[PDB]
Parts: structure tokens; C-alpha cells; sequence
């Protein structure tokens, strides 16, 4: 507690301001960047396209982005180190297992991955020392088995550091639910743990049981509606607050500036759907929801209050 | 008239004695960057491989191939460490193995090929250290990505003249698919090496590739430590008339993180040689059975080198 690790160094928690709690500079694979750069232009040009997004979003009130993207997402820490420098925004980078993982992290044990995640934390990223301050964890379906190792070690590292534990669901399939109960099997406080992609929920009783709990609920892809409607899914933040779960609600754009790990071009069509990039929450929804009738304060807690309380390595 | 190496390009003579299929590390991408301490450190695995090749080379061995790719984990600045350090040359590899991540899998055989191009003639990451061979894995009957792989292959080996080297399961017959893919692209049986070919129980499935100018890889003799047995099919090769197209090595390698915990110590127990068990146990074992020695010296030295010598 008191200070949050961001990939130029550790912050106090009053400094990073309007956070953006999900987002990526690249979604790739791991080595892919730095073999193929070319698949992006140029390393240059992606990070340049990065620097241009975060400056709009930082001009639009943001001060620091939390980027998910973990070793199988391709995560370079050094191009979040550059990009962050150039545009004077904060951003905080991730351990944990998505989706791709290869067969090397795929055939280790619970203890294995745990000392894995515990490195990116404790002692640095790759040889960085750029240390993690969030573990991701994504599951499918009912959880696989190699998931639930994941989500195990993902609360154990949580548990011997502080720093909190952030999911990939499918919300219509109510995948936080099964989340919730592998890493409450192991004495995570659900204070330290945000249920992902919760926007894209069907079901507002699923929400409400989760934050009601205990869970943060982030909802986290509001503009991937703008490629159901946007504005729908941002009425799911409004409910939560008419509800009275204001301090549970974690808002993102999970933008990115490249994308690797999907068809080609579809970031042109992405870019072309929102325009805005990372500036879609402040710019949209943060009006949106001013002219719903949600105050200032209401804003300036769910953007500014409740990712600080998130992320400041907690124990308690 | 050359062949590039993880320290520039060499001549044809060279290379020497050449083991076609070896690896320093089996890992995935990114992997040994991230977490060097699962192989105890970066320096313990590059002084356990210095300390390998460099054995290998007391017993003769000048060149290896590493056919780790992008997916095994291959990480060029480690090879062209340990090369240094060892005195041994190594060919690095481009291609796709059976991990492919998605930012791979999802790619046209245009894409593919422009990156297997990339890694022979531009550089592999930002090191300059250009691809010798190019390394294609497939399973059962091939699958549509790993087709796609076998073409970009093809077309990436027309452009440059650099060969062609693949995994298969012998058990399957798989070369005859894969040999199918190659030539619907033009590609000449001369630049194609199918692999792990000691694992068949199928000689005629041997002779006849051997027949159509394929080479063949028996790649994997210390796996099995009956050894002999497979080493007696380069004899049977030898003795219908196939000599120039047979290729040997171990199969060997220094770290490994593509399977399960400790099966390095495993391996190593079974063959404490290491990369030394095709010069210090094959070579004598088929000596004595009355091959000649200037068969085996074309075996381990000519062949390689008219393979990995690039053409057309
Ligand atoms: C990289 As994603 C679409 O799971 O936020
Ligand atoms: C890395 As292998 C066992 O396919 O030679
Ligand atoms: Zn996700
Ligand atoms: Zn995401
Ligand atoms: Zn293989
Ligand atoms: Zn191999």
C-alpha cells in the first residue's frame, strides 16, 4: 500500500488520477513483436499510432491506463515504457495468462505458474525489472482445467503481494460466477478481484449478485457495441448506481493500437467504428451519463476513486 | 556458394561433420526471456550447452542445425552465444513447429511466406542473423494451417534456394502428405529433408522417398536409448542403393520447456552423450558392420552440405 508499479516506476495512489482500468497498446502473441514488426508497419509506427491515442485520451481527462495484456497477449513492457514516457501517461502493466498460452506455460503445475506470476511482480518483467501491478486471468465456458490452475495461482500470487486480480468472462454465459468460486476457494477477498467484459451481460440480477458481494464489475468494452447498442451497455452503469453499488463499478474502452492475434486489418475496421479509440469513455459515455442525470461526484468516483482503492496492493 | 550461420555466412567446407537436426532449447516464443529461472538461469543453460557442443566437437562435430523456430521458442542470440563460446557453427531456422500462437495461425500463406522471406533474407527479430533452413511440423494428415505452412515453405525455399526440413510422425507415414504439398508448389525433392524418419517401422515407406530424391532424416537415434535397430535402418538405406540421401543427427537439446517438468534429466540419463551419440555410438556401431568410412564422412559431410548449400 501507498504506492502503485507502473512501467516507469512505482507512483503514490493520489497520482494517477482518471484510470482506465482495461485497455492494450498491442493484443498480439508472445515474441510476435519483436519478430514481425512489419506485420504493424513498423515498431516505430505502431508505437507512434500508441503515442497519438494516449495524448488524445490523456487531453480528454485520462492520467493512466492499466494495459491487461499479459506474456501470451504479446506484451512488450518496453514499448509500454516508451509509449508511456512520450505521452506523459501512466501505465500500468500485467502478468497472468489469456486465452493463447503456449505449450510451456500450458504443461506447468499451480506452483509453477504461481512462482511465474510472482516473478513479474516481485522482481521484474522479462529483464526490464518493470514490475507488474495487476495478474489478468481469462477462462471459457465452465472454466477448463488448465484455467482453474491459472485463476489459482493468479490468487496466490494476489494474496502473497496485494495487487489485484483482473478477468476475462463471457458475461452470457455468467462466467464470473464459477470465477468467483475457484478464487474464493483459495481466500481471495472479492475486493481484490474485477470481473471482466461484464458489460456485455444480459442479465443485470448477475451484476447486482456479484457487486453485492464484493466483486468490482468492469464494465470494460463499452465501444466494441459501437462496431446492442453503446449506449445500452453504458445504462448498465447507471443501474449499478441506482442500485447502490456505485463503489463496485470499473469503466474501460479495452481499446487497443494493434491487433496481431485476429484476422488482418480488422483494427482498420475497429479504428473506423470508434473513431475515438481510447477517448470513447470520456468523450461518450462519461456525457452520457452527465446528461442521464449521474453527478460529478458519482463520475469522479467510479473513474478517479475506485481504481485507486483497486489497485493499491492491499492485504487487508 | 554459402551458408549463413548464427555468426555470418560460411563456405561449403566449412561446415564439416553436421548434425541436420539438433536444438539448444525446446521452449515457445518469448519463453526464455520471460522466465529464464525455469532452466535455472540464462547463463546455467547457455554454460550446459557450451559445455554440450563443446563435446560434441572434441568428437568430431563442426556444424549443427538448430530447427527450433519462432514457436519452439528459438531465441538466435542465444545460439550465436553459445556457437561463439562452443567454436561450433549453427544454422538457425525459420518455419512454424506445432505450437503456432494465434497471431500466426490466423495469417494467409502470403503472410507466412513474406515471414519465412523475412527470416532468411532480412534478419530474424533485430539480430541480421538470417535463417539457413526452413523447419515445418504437421500431424495427422496435415491440417489446413499446417498446408498452409508446407506452401509458404515452398514458395519461401524457391525464392532463396535455402531447404526445406520437416517434423512428422513416421508411425503415419506422414512424409507422403507432406511430399504431396511440396510438389503441387514446384518445389524439388532434393530440397526437402522429412524428419524423425528413424521412427518408422516402415522401411519400404523410407526407399521409396529416398527414391524420389527426398532426403531423410533419421534424426532421433538416442531418443530410443533399441538404438541399434534404428541406426540399422541407415544401413538398410545404405545397402538398397540410398546412400546420398540419408541425413543423421540426436535430435538433441539443452533445456526443455514444451513438455513436462524434468524430462530433461530424463533424457539425459538415457544419453549422458548428448549431441556426441551419432560420433562416438553410431558411427563406430556401422563401422562395424563393415560400412566404410568414407560412406559414413559422406553421410555426415557431404550430404549436409549439398542439402543446406542453397539452390536455384
Ligand atoms: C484481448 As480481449 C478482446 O479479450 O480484451
Ligand atoms: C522439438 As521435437 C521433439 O519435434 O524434435
Ligand atoms: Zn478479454
Ligand atoms: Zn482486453
Ligand atoms: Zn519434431
Ligand atoms: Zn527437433
Amino acid at each position: 500500500g501507498d504506492r502503485i508499479n507502473t512501467v516507469r516506476g512505482p507512483i503514490t495512489i493520489s497520482e494517477a488520477g482518471f484510470t482506465l482500468t482495461h485497455e492494450h497498446i498491442c493484443g498480439s502473441s508472445a515474441g510476435f513483436l519483436r519478430a514481425w514488426p512489419e506485420f504493424f508497419g513498423s515498431r516505430k509506427a505502431l508505437a507512434e499510432k500508441a503515442v497519438r491515442g494516449l495524448r488524445r485520451a490523456r487531453a480528454a481527462g485520462v492520467r493512466t491506463i492499466v494495459d491487461v495484456s499479459t506474456f501470451d497477449l504479446g506484451r512488450d513492457v518496453s514499448l509500454l515504457a516508451e509509449v508511456s514516457r512520450a505521452a506523459d501517461v501512466h501505465i500500468v502493466a500485467a502478468t497472468g495468462l489469456w486465452l493463447d498460452p503456449p505449450l510451456s506455460m500450458r504443461l506447468r503445475s499451480v506452483e509453477e505458474l504461481t512462482q511465474f506470476f510472482l516473478r513479474e511482480i516481485q522482481y521484474g518483467i522479462e529483464d526490464t525489472g518493470i514490475r507488474a501491478g495487476i495478474i489478468k486471468v481469462a477462462t471459457t465456458g465452465k472454466v477448463t482445467p488448465f484455467q482453474e490452475l491459472v485463476l489459482r495461482a493468479a490468487a496466490r500470487a494476489s494474496l502473497a503481494t496485494g495487487v489485484p486480480v483482473t478477468t476475462h468472462t463471457a458475461a452470457s454465459q455468467r462466467g464470473g460466477e464459477q470465477q468467483a468460486a475457484i478464487l474464493e476457494s483459495e481466500g481471495l477477498s472479492p475486493s481484490r478481484v474485477c470481473i471482466g467484459h461484464s458489460d456485455a451481460a444480459d442479465d443485470l440480477s448477475y451484476l447486482t449478485a456479484l457487486a453485492a458481494r464484493g466483486y468490482l464489475i468492469g464494465l470494460d468494452s463499452i465501444p466494441h457495441s459501437a462496431i446492442r447498442s453503446w449506449q445500452t451497455r453504458a445504462l448498465l452503469i447507471k443501474a449499478l448506481i441506482d442500485q447502490g453499488y456505485t463503489k463496485q463499478i470499473l469503466v474501460s474502452n479495452d481499446w487497443l493500437f494493434g491487433i496481431s492475434s485476429y484476422v488482418t486489418n480488422i483494427m482498420d475496421v475497429m479504428d473506423s467504428g470508434n473513431p475515438d479509440g481510447m477517448a470513447f469513455i470520456p468523450l461518450r459515455v462519461i456525457p452520457f451519463l452527465r446528461e442521464k442525470g449521474i453527478p460529478q461526484e458519482t463520475l469522479a468516483g467510479i473513474t478517479v476513486t475506485n481504481p485507486a482503492r483497486f489497485l493499491s496492493p492491499t492485504l487487508r
